[PDB]
């Protein structure tokens, strides 16, 4: 009854896949703890099971972890470089099963899967030439016979954790650059992505074993709340990155800062897309389309609020509706799918929840709405007009294709509408004026971490650092000097006159 | 029966202090909360009075700091660069009288008072030029018709609350950094050292005023804790950087955490100075001593711990004894004089407290332990040998002159005994073996923020940035890229093309 | 006769001017050279007398600077940043009179000849700042216990020579930042703001003596192209900074480079303004104007060439016209002028032939095109239009105010034609169009080194290095990392550890 | 008789090479100029041939690469970046054969010609990684609603002329980085390595070709001196790369100033190790041996001077003679031989004419000085003791194995004796003494542009930036910001602002 155990699915045991899998690696594979099965969103088949980790199994590969650090920071940078380069290429080789198992667990379209296998691979190929880079200036020092250096260096055990919307990219991102800092890493993925966190640690381990390295340089242990609160509180966990919910990342971060810890926090969103008047619509209606239902809807930087000029409204709603209309639905391995399910029979609920609220308090379902009547976690993609801008339910993040539309007519007041909300991750503007691009890039516009220019909300590459502000908790991932936040900075004085201090009246020697 | 009433202290006036000083700016003086009496720690009399901030006026004057902010941040980095520099002319005029008051009111002798003035001028000096140069790369994005900056921008209101032992120059680094980069500030300094909050603040209000600029660009809020915490507390604040005791620093660091907001800690030292059997004796005897008893043992940066080779312990002791007794003690403010007294009354009992814990925990007194039999907070600058490296009495941080002196035989244990205890401030070395050093830099060295060669511990300059590691709360101030903590990143996508999106097998427009 | 012996000008005595003056200095002042006697363009009449430097002079300073570069270099950055604040300020003090000297001899209007001391004092300001953080970057070596540093130091004497347009800011630029980098310099200035150049020197020397510092560090060596061969040719000065004409130019750059030297040259311009259909007309023909007429177009950033789409080009002619006419003449240092005298009487006789020779290939005098019926050295602001973009004398940098005005009807093309001439200085567009805007800071955009959007080509700041291309020469002054023309890059490697190289099968020791 | 025709050799049609190869590509494969024959030099047997290119092939090469330009300064660098990454990958998959090949032609070892293509190989990663960072600063501008940014561009077509002693390296650091940076290249290879140029650019070709991008990209035109000659005076060629001969690369800088283009010059290398009185004498030898008769003797970097304290003098000598004595002679490809034979029998003639002159002007052969009998360019690997540093000969650059040893007592006098000499390129000391190394490298120090310590001349990796000073030429290769001599910066004033200028009392509209 597993699909794993179906012939159809026999692809899946290239990426190492089995019945049951050991959801604990060190150097060596394991799991005592509670073994879960997980299920694919698209009909609640189950797929296979895996061994998760017990306390004895954390406890262990903290250790092993920390004892693979001693070998692995005495390797020089490029020499890690190239070690990350060779787990780029065993990506690259298993690309496109391994982006099937991400459409299959996690539900999102085959080339969204295929497009997040690609994405570490690229910040692989990144961090090798980086490898080359890290370090700080050589300053001159005021003092005569004195040096002035500032060094970085690997702050050891770098916990990872991650969510279930970006199960393989987010972890990448955060294994690439620690590992070329010199640190090790400790990964703990979301439960109902368990299989997607085995089948990355299997290739990684590989390059790490045909390398004569210890495994424990990228441990895994699979585990939920459980191992997620031990990792926040353990002070052998240098730096813990953490990317999930903004609820659950508020208390990791209080966790850490309690025992003087560094956290790195990538929470969520609420992104406003603002076309004003002289915007191109054939450029924001499609923008606004996939930005908002891409990924059903779940990605952190998902367009969720739509604020479109007065002049305008009514036709760029109009022309949303007979677009969304056209949203190719089906399972996420369906060539040409456009949109699959929601990543649980929870998301769902949220959905209708949501929906519900709005409604009631004013606003009208222009389109969807609904539940799809088929197996799966499908909902209808969907828009909601008539709101206000400080509605209750549209300044909550709900992880599902919903998107709140609303009116303005001056420019002032719709910054100030996109900086009104908690979460402070991405934001969108469409116009053609010079002068309004610049404000929205200046001290008096947007207050996030993403600011766009006639590009959606998702628009990210990984030659930039990826993070938000506010409740979107103040990390940053992937590219500029991120990686700075993966070592620790030392400045550091050399003397190296013979020149002595000045007596000051005492008689030394 | 005030100092400030009588004709010796008459230069007080030169700073604008009278008998009874308003304790509030915010563009007018004010104050309305309890009125404290500071005192001379070189004879235990009062100087003057200063009254505090109530919390209405905590109130109005964080309102009128946002509100000055509208106008600071639209003004150019350079031209905010030139108030700066202004600032640091006017510093200039006054360091000799405000140099004095430090040494008054907070008790370090005169050249340093001097000093740190100076130190806020050399800094103001340096934001001048970097007013010019703070800003993110153009990064070339892989999109055809895109362009990819990043942006940064002030934060808003800069919260800073200092420490008694460095009145100005804290207060100050954190002051020319975050105006040139476009933030207004609200500070808070030590009850303790009220008067020369106030005198700081009176000359940078003239600055402010003489170049028509609101003077809640830089408010002062005097109080204790209840300011401190609503400071920690408050939304508003969006940087609060804080300098003072660890076990007060985690209780903020967890507040602003509780909030999303930033803080910048700058919290305890234990610091170790390690010479090893190669040193230059003649640059460790008073690089030790000098680390050691400077400003009576209170700096952040005070040497607390000397490793010293067992080949050379005895002869190491035995000189800074016989340099110990050639210190020359009085009035700070008296010329030749080379050691005040401690700051507070409590200090003294601390102090006296710690040498009975260390006598009991095993320790040896082989120089000073006693209170001097004279007017003020004097005690006896003090050396102890025989304790254990982990006795829990040198594990903690006594804000006292007393050096717990250790030996030790290897690299690799005293490396280890560096970095065994929770604070991460300042290191240092003697030695001339090239390779140590490097090792001593490297990422099996020192855990510290700031790690030195043949220069004791308080070994530090503008040009790099300042702070520490682990309990010592991770912030970074003055130089380097320091700039960046009181700024916001954005991460900005400009598409100036006329290509629209892959339709996607959708039909618009 | 000589104006400095006339009372209405007895303010000369400020800057220590007499009736001859030494055109020498190196720690001394001499001048065994031919005397030259400087005239104000304004009335044709003496200033006073420079004595200038003979072939011995110029060979005794010569030694004497690389003499005092061996102090100067083993004075640390910082400390060097000091020096050049302290010129700052001496410059500050004597901003107005020497700001009316340059309006005197030179003839620039008063506030140009303020606004270019203003600039000497702000990159004095910006050096300080420099002076701590320049230097390369600590690199992580491949090789296992080893240490990789890129180094910089000075080159050694910086030979400085400067034009008559800008005989103090060129100057400036160079030296604020050869001499925080440790670099001595030797300046030899126009002949014909000889006085100018004296007069700085005064200014510099006093403070290098109030340091007791050598005076050769800021060597002055007055004189003609005698003086500048000598400086092209010889190898004791390591870095030629030449400002001047392109004929010139290229002879220094060839004999630099004959004797593996290093140049830095700053070249002619033929600087284009572009409006763009689109364009803001309130903008684009008071931008025009000032950039045409300011200095008498005497600037090497003068705008010297403007595109005006068809459809906007006879009411911007008009517009331009009507503007000219209101252009107030006179006096350099009376404040309602915004419009002073040519440089030399042969500058006027140039302009002449000029307009007769755009006459000559077909073009129309729409406004101007004579000389002023008044003493001094002034001609009638002038606008040609009718020529063809690629006639002769539109391709010639005559320095005088004459703009060429050229019809064109789409962008590729009016982007080949600001790129087809051999100069690369400056350059301008005027639109609003955002994918305009782009394309012409891009890869087929704009070929020179100052690229501007609705700003003229006369818009520079010192915070960016300023220079052009291909015949401009390619040189850099002023901010971003111009500073690192100044100096020299070592790539260090430093092996710490005990290793030994692979014997390799050869049996050592 | 053609090597290539033997069956031993049927390797090097893994490479593609035949018996007459065309030695032009633009897309196509060419050549009308003569056909050239190049040698082994181990033996001096003919390999295969090359038709090389005439004017009309250069002529049509030049024009195609510019066309093939507007297509690839179009591509986002991250993309072209992919692009260089794919050059790695088709060089690692025949970096055996390829090596071969370079072991064959040129005459280096094998581990050294796979070393090269490694170095390619790496240079390729590194270029990924640097092609989502190449770039600068967005700086504050003075002004109020102005942006400042630095954009960086492509120069357009880098002509490429390499040596034959690295007939791959140079190459490929040239190549690598000029691509990204948005420039195509024409590559003149050394005439007696042409099948080496024609190998790896048909490697390079298939990349273009599979990507569908025009060859031109990448053009090959082999020839001699009228080929280079041409690229030197063409003002198509943007920027020339010229690597060779210190007295070729004067012409070339001399021409490509003359039409005021840009070139990057790394010449000759006049390159001293030093030993002082305290080294490693088990580090000094053998690091003294290998950096000495490394590739016989043909490195840029090569060690010619060795000055050694006069205490250890006889007994560094006496150990290198022994050590000398067991050197393995042998074909290059042979897996156990450490040294094979000089390029050319030109190069054996010059050989001899320098020891000849080291004997005349006083030297004493103490270990080698005769041409070896056998087939080849063999010749002893040579020592010459007795010579004063500032003998003509040891000033002169022979490019063969001979080391000119000499004794030095103060470390003032040995600084002067490295520093004196025309080339700049590399230098070494090899000391414990933690102030002569700092020293070293600072002000005071080696004027060099790679400066050592405990490593041969011969030491760098591509992290940093590769080259030397004065008579080498200035030019930067490979790492750090060398990418920015591929590039032109430009300084950029955006005014997005509706502000006006001030009308100055002309009234406008």
């Amino acid at each position: 009854t597993l699909l794993i155990n179906q012939p159809q699915y026999a692809w899946l045991k290239e990426l190492g896949l089995r019945e049951e899998n050991e959801g604990v690696y060190n150097g060596s594979w394991g799991g005592r703890g509670e073994v879960i099965t997980t299920y694919c969103p698209a009909n609640n088949e189950p797929i296979a099971r895996v061994r998760q980790a017990s306390v004895a199994d954390y406890e262990e590969t903290v250790k092993k972890a920390r004892e693979a650090w001693k070998i692995w920071a005495d390797i020089p940078a490029p020499k890690r470089g190239e070690i990350v380069r060779q787990i780029g290429d065993a990506l690259r080789e298993k690309i496109q099963v391994l982006g099937s198992l991400v459409s299959l667990e996690m539900g999102k379209i085959l080339v969204e899967g295929v497009g997040e296998v690609q994405e570490y691979v690229d910040i692989c190929d990144y961090a090798v030439g980086l490898s080359r880079m890290i370090g700080g200036p050589i300053l001159p020092s005021e003092r005569s016979g004195h040096a002035l250096i500032e060094q970085w260096n690997p702050v050891g055990l770098v916990g990872i954790i991650t969510a279930f919307n970006f199960p393989v990219a987010v972890y990448g991102w955060n294994n690439a650059i620690a590992m070329i800092c010199g640190n090790v890493c400790l990964w703990k993925g979301a439960p109902t992505t368990s299989l997607i966190s085995v089948a990355v640690t299997k290739i990684i381990a590989k390059v790490l074993e045909d390398n004569k390295l210890p495994g424990a340089i990228c441990s895994l242990t699979c585990g939920g709340a459980d191992i997620g609160t031990a990792m926040a509180k353990d002070e052998r966990v240098n730096l813990l990155s953490f990317t999930g919910s903004t609820q659950v990342g508020k208390q990791v971060g209080l966790m850490v800062q309690e025992r003087f810890g560094r956290s790195l926090l990538e929470l969520g969103g609420n992104n406003a897309i603002i076309a004003f008047e002289d915007a191109d619509l054939s450029l924001v209606v499609p923008s606004a389309l996939f930005a908002a239902v891409g990924t059903a809807g779940q990605r952190c930087t998902t367009a969720r609020r739509l604020f479109i000029h007065e002049s305008i409204h009514d036709e760029v709603v109009n022309r949303l509706k007979k677009a969304y209309a056209q949203i190719r639905v089906g399972n996420p391995w369906d060539p040409n799918v456009l949109y699959g399910p929601l990543h649980t029979k929870q998301a769902v609920s949220m959905f209708l929840g949501a929906v519900e609220e709005a409604k009631k308090e004013g606003g009208t379902v222009v389109y969807g709405g609904k539940v799809m009547d088929r197996p799966g976690n499908y909902v209808e993609p969907t828009i909601v007009t008539g709101l206000g801008h400080d509605a209750s339910i549209a300044h909550t993040e709900t992880f599902a294709p919903i998107l709140y539309v609303f009116k303005f007519k001056n420019e002032e007041e719709v910054f100030a509408w996109n900086n009104e909300v908690k979460q402070g991750l991405s934001s969108s503007i469409f116009t053609k004026d010079l002068g309004r691009i610049f404000r929205w890039l200046g001290p008096k516009g947007s207050d996030c971490g993403i600011v766009n220019v006639n590009i959606p909300t998702s628009g990210a590459e990984i030659g930039g650092a990826f993070g938000g502000e506010k409740h979107t908790g103040g990390g940053r991932e992937s590219g500029s000097d991120a990686w700075k936040q993966y070592m620790r900075r030392s400045t550091c004085t050399i003397n190296y006159s013979k020149d002595l201090p000045l007596a000051q009246g005492i008689k030394f020697q």
